[PDB]
């Protein structure tokens, strides 16, 4: 019932009992595990999502039972009955957002959940109104390179009634120009995306590293174009701090990762335009951004840069290459003054967040194969902790592409 | 469409679905309300529907499946249990189930190789004496003096009202651990509880960093008996960097055969209590794993101020930088003495090929991501951007409890 969860660095064991409070089915059976899987396969039914949601938020700021908890179920409970949905009041949207990233069992960032900057959108009507608190936000969340985390929370959905949406993955983003000589230029992560945008009027360019418009849609509308303003976005060219010659790369990456295809889900409602930013870690950009197969895909270039030997694996070329285009984000980064983590730090603060969170909940969700880095896994403390994965409401999910 | 999980590839956007997994009669730990995949340890009716499945196995493997031999042999085995409570696998029956069950391992990174598997029977066996001679042998052939050879020897099986055999030891050849007074442990960390537990059998006890331990065997109903194995058959692989010149004076090795001792053999409902088998190494199991994991050598530190890091701050990237050359250091030496190895990219370009193989072979292939991807340069390997579906197949190699 209860899952032993051992740590076998220090040979510590806890209980998780937070998994109790799941009422969400994961992937997995008893006869196969799906834990690697990237992405998944009536009005009493949001009711009672939205009882235990002012549950929790009245539990928060310690007054349940109480005449304000009494009186705001039976507001929930009125809205339901009449309308078929209901709304938040903006204290308790501030609560969901906060919980949803605290409850996202694939962020290693997670020791920073109670500070949150939640920027309330409901009252948007056009994409245009849209591109303005986007904006802001960028201009919030940048700070002149001292990073703060942000969402913006776009209306929720309706029945029967399209949906807010950002169609791209993160708000700053690389396009992707497939040359017709098979290649790609650019980030092939987002070949899709910049041919939307092409079709859809965007003027292209022809670098490597053409920050891409953003197409915004309101409800039943054609999306439109809004190009960012290029002094919103905030980029850092890298170098290495002993390769001079690194820097005669180009190579650079946006300061911000601003993910903005996901919904968030709070007490039954769902947000499908809801984007969230916080900081990088070294690794996303070093390791899977640049060094990935299907990506940039640098590490040969590097490597013969460095003079390794290319012929054959057992030089560990791309394991010496990768450890130094991770020390050229971090360095560079460092140089330009604005906030990143490497993943020993990240890490190490993920491990003190499960302490408290096991003091706090009785566990804490998490994702081992998301939360373990991509290079120098086992050297990270987090390698040697079990953990336990579950899905705990308020929630960020996936949802489909809106073309 | 089918009704099987659906299984991507992230780098190759290439998609395939697990029908073997409806083979599974053995439920894992995981339920539909919460994922334990990264936990490392989660009547003669019921033998013979284990017996009746393993030997539809074995005759479908050999094209055989419905004919009068097997149905026969499906009589024998019922009437075997009928009068026994147990039966007996013959000679190719067990050759099959072995080569399974690692076919089976879901944690191995190696099963490419799953085919050529030597097989020794020693189901004969009946002294802890007897036991030494054959794990020697044992040795002696999978070492073949550095030109590794997958092998397994497997002693009797549980017998109802008897003891059974067991290798108190995890692997065959292991370094001591000892502890010291001012709390510290020379050796490796890993090991103390059986150093321990050797001394404790009459074992002299040395001091070094890299002392092999005897063997603590155990046959039926007996107290286990301590044998020294004689060094020349144990070879080792004295560690140096093809061009930092001082990691040589480290004084750093580590043996060449990795041989897996305490594991239980699982067929048909038969338990082969010891059935110790071997490969050849991975070089991160001993490069990243056994020199550089806090709790085992962890040497990390020591390495980085000979290449003069900064350790004083995580950003350097002082941790990172020596692992890479600790790994480099075993693959360079392995290779200098001739002695068979793999890389972590060559072993997760050889799983990809074998995932390919199961695919056509048998619609799937289970397998834990999180002990696949290996513990450095995860994601420049192409297992890492590869879904897997985690599920017990038997015949299985099985954890059991320590003897003690
Ligand atoms: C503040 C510094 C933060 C750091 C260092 C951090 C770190 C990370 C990393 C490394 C990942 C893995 C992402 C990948 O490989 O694609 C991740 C995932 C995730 N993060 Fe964070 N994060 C931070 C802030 C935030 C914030 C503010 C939110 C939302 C309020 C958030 C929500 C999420 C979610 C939902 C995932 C999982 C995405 C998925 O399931 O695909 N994070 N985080
Ligand atoms: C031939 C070369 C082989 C290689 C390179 C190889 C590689 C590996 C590696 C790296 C692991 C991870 C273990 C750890 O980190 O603790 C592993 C696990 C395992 N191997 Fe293989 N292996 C080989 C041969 C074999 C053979 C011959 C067998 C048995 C007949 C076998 C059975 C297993 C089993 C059962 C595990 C899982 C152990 C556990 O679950 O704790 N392997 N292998
Ligand atoms: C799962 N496939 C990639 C994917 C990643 C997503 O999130 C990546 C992500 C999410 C939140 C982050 C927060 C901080 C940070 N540094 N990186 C972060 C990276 C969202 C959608 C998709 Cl489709
Ligand atoms: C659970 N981790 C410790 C443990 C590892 C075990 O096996 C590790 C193992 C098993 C087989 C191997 C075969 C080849 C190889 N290179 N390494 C191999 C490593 C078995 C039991 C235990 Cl208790
Ligand atoms: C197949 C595998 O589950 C997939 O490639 C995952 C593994 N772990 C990851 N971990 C993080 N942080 N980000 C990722 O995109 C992935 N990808
Ligand atoms: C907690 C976690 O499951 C544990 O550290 C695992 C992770 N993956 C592993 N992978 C391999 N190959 N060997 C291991 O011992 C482990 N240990
Ligand atoms: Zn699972």
């Amino acid at each position: 019932k209860f899952p032993r969860v051992k740590n076998w660095e220090l040979g510590s064991i806890t209980y998780d009992t937070l998994c109790a409070q799941s009422q969400q089915d994961g992937p997995c059976t008893p006869r196969r595990c799906l834990g690697s899987l990237v992405l998944p396969r009536p009005a009493e039914q949001l009711l009672s999502q939205a009882r235990d949601f002012i549950n929790q938020y009245y539990s928060s700021i310690k007054r349940s039972g109480s005449q304000a908890h009494e009186e705001r179920l039976q507001e929930v409970e009125a809205e339901v009955a009449s309308t078929g949905t209901y709304h938040l009041r903006e204290s308790e949207l501030v609560f969901g957002a906060k919980q949803a990233w605290r409850n996202a069992p694939r962020c290693v960032g997670r020791i920073q959940w109670g500070k949150l900057q939640v920027f309330d959108a409901r009252d948007c009507s056009s994409a245009q109104e849209m591109f303005t608190y986007i904006c802001n936000h960028i201009k919030y969340a940048t700070n002149r390179g001292n990073l703060r985390s942000a969402i913006t929370v776009f209306p929720q959905r309706a029945p029967g009634r399209g949906d807010f949406r950002i169609w791209n993955s993160q708000l700053v983003r690389y396009a992707g120009y497939r040359q017709q000589d098979g290649s790609v230029r650019g980030d092939p992560a987002n070949v899709e995306i910049t041919e939307l945008c092409i079709q859809h009027g965007w003027t292209p360019g022809n670098g490597r590293f053409d920050v891409l418009p953003l197409l915004l849609q309101a409800p039943d509308e054609a999306p439109e174009l809004f190009v960012l303003p290029p002094e919103l976005v905030l980029e850092v060219p890298l170098e290495h701090p002993t390769l001079e010659w690194f820097a005669a790369l180009g190579l650079r990456w946006y300061a911000l990762p601003a993910v903005s295809n996901m919904l968030l889900e709070i007490g039954g409602l769902e947000f499908s335009a809801a984007p969230f930013s916080g900081w990088y870690m070294s690794t996303e950009i070093g390791t899977r951004n640049l060094c990935d197969p299907h990506r940039y895909n640098i590490l040969e270039d590097v490597a013969v840069c460095m003079d390794l030997d290319t012929r054959t694996t057992s030089s560990l070329w791309k394991d010496k290459a990768a450890v130094e285009i991770n020390l050229a984000v971090l360095h560079s980064f460092q140089l330009a003054k604005v906030t990143i983590v490497d993943h020993h730090a990240a890490t190490v603060s993920f491990m003190k967040h499960l302490d408290n969170e096991q003091k706090a909940r009785g566990g804490c969700p998490a994702d081992w194969a998301w939360i373990v880095p991509p290079i120098s896994g086992s050297l990270t403390p987090v390698f040697h902790q079990e953990m336990v994965n579950y899905i705990l409401s308020p929630a960020f999910r996936y949802q489909p592409d809106p073309w």
